[PDB]
């Protein structure tokens, strides 16, 4: 037979062997949680600053326009102003032609 | 001689011709006057138009960005959840393996 | 003691209990790749989702961009030919109020 | 009577008055011929500017789109590698983990 001495031996080994695999297991499961954690954080993190990214993109952007904006109301403005000192520049000139033309009409007009 | 008749006829329209000329000259002066107003008016108006043409549009795009702006970071929040959830389902069901790994263990490491 | 139809029984029932706890261990296994499959799968799907968002949208911003830089152009191509009619019509209206000062001129200079 | 000679004089006095007046506003003229024009020439060129600014702006702006597009897809692209490579591990962690089971099933199931 194969004797209670050899018995004893392969169970024990064999027990041992068995609460060996167990207990990996369950390190790999403690490891399995932790990864998921700490993987779980560092997405979090790095889409958080995605999201800051992208904002502080739009508030370059934002005030972008708004400078570009006022700087283009301030352009037609100041053709307005411009439309505005041709327009006055050319009735004094064209009416002190017209008032020297009215000396010219009412000396003939009141000779005849 | 030319004769007294054909002296005076002769001045009299050369005098005509002067005095016509000249209302024409004055009525050119106002016909200038009145279309340069008319149109430093209609410019300016026109331009007043281009000015609120571009602002509407600006306008447009300045909410449009808001809209998106608000779009993306929702999306962004429900990754958030998403990732959250997957992380608390797999570590409820992990723990479980390991407090039943756990079962195994003691059992094995008491009797033993 | 226990007797042998005891402890037979017991041992039976509790490599009996070992196996059941083993095995949905080992469904638990599968189970949790096939989750972080579908799981990986679908997250990846609404990315995918998210970036062609992005890009119609994007799309849309450039051929907007496109259409209203056409329609600036234009309108100060416009302007240009406006100032350039305006320009002519009085350059044609003064030359002629000149052609007839020289009428008047001439005339005078002439006989004097 | 006021003399052949002070009749020559004021005739003489009037004319040269109305050739004086006739001859400013034939100046005139030609001033306004003048003032226009450079002021038709000067109103184009700042336009072609404000054309030109306007365009190297939406310039700008277009390549900036471009830009963010890139780093948009990038981003989303590394997402993507991420994913898959948290997913791969934790494939390969569970799987072995399986045979590990696996390893502890067979045991039972050919003894028993």
């Amino acid at each position: 037979g194969p004797s209670g001495g050899e018995v004893a031996l392969e169970h024990k080994k064999k027990i041992q062997k068995q609460l060996e695999h167990l207990k990996k297991l369950r390190k790999s499961g403690e490891e399995q949680r932790s990864y998921g954690e700490e993987k779980a954080v560092s997405f979090l993190k790095q889409t958080e600053a995605l999201k800051q990214r992208v904002q502080r993109k739009l508030e370059q952007v934002y005030y972008f326009l708004e400078q570009q904006e006022h700087f283009f109301v301030a352009s037609l403005e100041d053709v307005g102003q411009m439309v505005g000192q041709i327009r006055k520049a050319y009735d004094t000139r064209v009416s002190q032609d017209i008032a020297l033309l009215d000396a010219l009409i009412g000396e003939l007009e009141a000779k005849e």
